[PDB]
């Protein structure tokens, strides 16, 4: 009947901030940093953050609380037709919660190696070592060498197969993981649903605490002052290629959780006359504040290994994924005792990974049942569809743990829940809001919401920056194309770049397609057709507090 609100502004404020706030921060905006170069990663980033990123984030927030619905009902109210960017996002994260979780059974494995009285990428005289590898103290001192860390990181822990096309036999160990964070997230969810909650002082304070010694670290290191430099200095002709503007528009929309549905429906949750401007700008000062933080840091520890190893910075770890799992291990190691803070440091991974993975299943299922009112939301019936729900995204995901799983990994990194997709998904969503619902239709709900009218800057963002932005990346990407590639060097066979794209246009068929669908269910001209589909039913339908109208 009705929807259940949050305890306190605290409440809101800690769950979103845990939600956001993950391994979009310390592990993607790292090597998608190193991967487009230097510093011309941050010149699109902080536009789309100041373009596209704080706006559309607080939209999400605004419009869940506006219409107090999930991710999908929200649409239908705010209006009835382009209601398939709910869809769009829920495939979206489903994809999301396939690949995610698998970070994170990487970081468990590390965790598993940690326990041991020396660590396994300290020094490489072991099994899985290859003859090429030489310790990194040495490869300056004195062809085509190794580093232990980067050896431990494919030959151990990937046991990287030679292409997509050889997937080869199953890693049991990194299955076992993954089986293992599945079964956390499983009875973190059906029951003690509000496990963290009770424990935020420990779960919040201690990652960024944590962090903040790896800077204290980072910096420390000789090399750092090469690092920094190549995490700020920017080149000018980087920011031509459009690989780069994709790149960070999408890591901006994925560190944000935008385009998830998860963000309306934490935004569902608080109440009505709740300043959320405020506190969703300094949420987003502290996301963006922990990603160029911890940036610095890796780029230190990168510019450290660089100068160690007398090799350029742009080739000392992998441009892929791995590189959070390349230079934070090493730089571990630097500290006294590497084993206890490389245990710390894997379990802030676990914690951050494991808090962003609860929001986000929490939000598709609730999605869901919103779909499925009847069908489940019914006590053990609700029950069985948890026990599905993971179960066929564990299966899905052992695909990425097969050796030749990276790649799986890098496609669903790059095509599923980032590129082109969340772009599609933004711009109608800005799209929808300024150029159907109206700006200052819903800056007249905001101004009864918060209690003022905020800036121009808004609805200037929704109405102009981010749709251009959008489009403008998407074409520009589709005229320059580049083939995915991973690590710079293996060049995906047709089929793999195919599958990726199927990946991506499962999601975006959802907008076109249930616009269609609603067409066809409404009967009558076309015109009218589309006249009453573009008519928003009563968004904000609350009397239980206290509220306006409509108009
Ligand atoms: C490593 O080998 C590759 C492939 O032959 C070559 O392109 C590259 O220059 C070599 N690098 C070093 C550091 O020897
Ligand atoms: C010879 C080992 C089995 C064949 C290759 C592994 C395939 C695993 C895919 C799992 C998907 C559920
Ligand atoms: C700029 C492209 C959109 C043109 C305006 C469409 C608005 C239709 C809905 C009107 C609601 C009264
Ligand atoms: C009108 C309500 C039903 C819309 C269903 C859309 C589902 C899209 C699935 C995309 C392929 C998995
Ligand atoms: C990965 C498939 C997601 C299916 C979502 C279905 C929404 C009605
Ligand atoms: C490492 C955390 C940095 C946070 C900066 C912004 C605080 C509001
Ligand atoms: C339930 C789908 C009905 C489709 C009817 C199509 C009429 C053009
Ligand atoms: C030049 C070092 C800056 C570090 C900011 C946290
Ligand atoms: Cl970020
Ligand atoms: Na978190
Ligand atoms: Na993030």
């Amino acid at each position: 009947p009705q929807r259940e609100k949050w305890s306190s502004k605290i409440d809101f404020v800690l769950s979103v901030a845990g939600g956001f706030v993950g391994l979009g921060n310390v592990w993607r905006f790292p090597y998608l940093c190193y991967k487009n170069g230097g510093g011309a990663f941050l010149i699109p980033y902080f536009i789309f953050l100041f373009g596209s990123g704080l706006p559309v984030f607080f939209l999400e927030i605004i419009i869940g609380q506006y219409t107090s619905e999930g991710g999908i009902t929200c649409w239908e109210k705010i209006c009835p037709l382009f209601s398939g960017i709910g869809y769009a996002s829920v495939v979206i994260v489903s994809l999301l919660n396939v690949y995610y979780i698998v970070i994170l059974a990487w970081a468990t494995y590390y965790l598993f190696q940690s326990f041991q009285k020396e660590l396994p990428w300290a020094h490489c005289n072991h099994s899985w070592n290859t003859p090429h590898c030489m310790e990194d103290t040495m490869r300056k001192n004195k062809t085509n060498f190794t580093s232990p860390v980067i050896e431990f990181w494919e030959r151990n822990v990937l046991s990287l197969s030679p292409g997509i096309d050889h997937p080869g036999s199953l890693k049991w160990d990194l299955a076992l993981c993954l089986l293992l964070v599945w079964l956390v997230c499983f009875f973190c969810i059906w029951k003690g649903v509000r496990s963290t909650g009770k424990v935020v002082y420990f779960t919040a304070t201690f990652p960024f605490a944590m962090l903040l010694v790896l800077l204290v670290r980072g910096l420390t290191l000789p090399g750092a002052g090469a690092g920094i430099k190549f995490y700020l200095y920017p080149d000018i002709t980087r920011l031509e290629d459009p690989q780069v503007w994709i790149d960070a528009g999408t890591q901006i929309f994925f560190s944000y959780a935008i385009c998830l549905g998860a963000m309306t429906s934490l935004g569902s949750y608080n109440k009505y006359k709740y300043n959320s401007y405020r506190d969703c700008m300094l949420l987003g000062c502290l996301n963006s504040g922990t990603s160029f933080v911890s940036g610095f840091a890796i780029f230190s520890i990168l510019g450290f290994m660089a100068q160690e190893q007398g090799v350029d910075i742009a080739d000392v770890a992998e441009s892929g994924p791995g590189l959070a799992f390349i230079a934070y291990p090493k730089a571990v190691t630097m500290m006294p005792l590497p084993t206890f803070w490389s245990i710390l440091f894997f379990i802030m991974l676990l914690l951050l990974g494991l808090d962003s993975q609860f929001v986000e299943v929490e939000g598709q299922i609730t999605s869901l049942v919103d779909l499925y009112p009847s069908f489940l939301r019914k006590g053990y019936r609700r029950e069985i569809f948890i026990a599905f729900v993971c179960s066929i995204s564990y299966l899905l995901g052992l695909t990425m743990v097969t050796e030749g799983g990276m790649y799986v990994f890098q496609l669903f990194d790059y095509y599923a829940a980032s590129g082109v997709c969340l772009l599609w998904v933004a711009f109608f969503e800005c799209f929808v809001i300024a150029w159907i619902y109206g700006g200052d239709n819903l800056y007249d709900g905001i101004e009864d919401m918060i209690g003022y009218r905020p800036g121009p800057w808004m609805k200037y963002s929704w109405a102009v920056i981010t749709p251009v932005l959008c489009v403008g990346c998407f074409i520009f990407s589709l005229v320059k194309y580049v083939p995915l590639t991973y690590n710079k060097t293996y060049v995906y066979p047709n089929w793999a770049i195919g599958l990726g794209w199927s990946l991506a246009l499962s999601s975006m068929l959802c907008v076109p397609l249930v616009i269609v669908i609603r067409l066809c269910q409404t009967e009558g001209p076309f015109l009218v057709r589309v006249k009453y589909l573009l008519t928003p039913r009563e968004p904000n339908r609350w009397a239980v507090e206290r509220e306006g109208a409509t108009p």
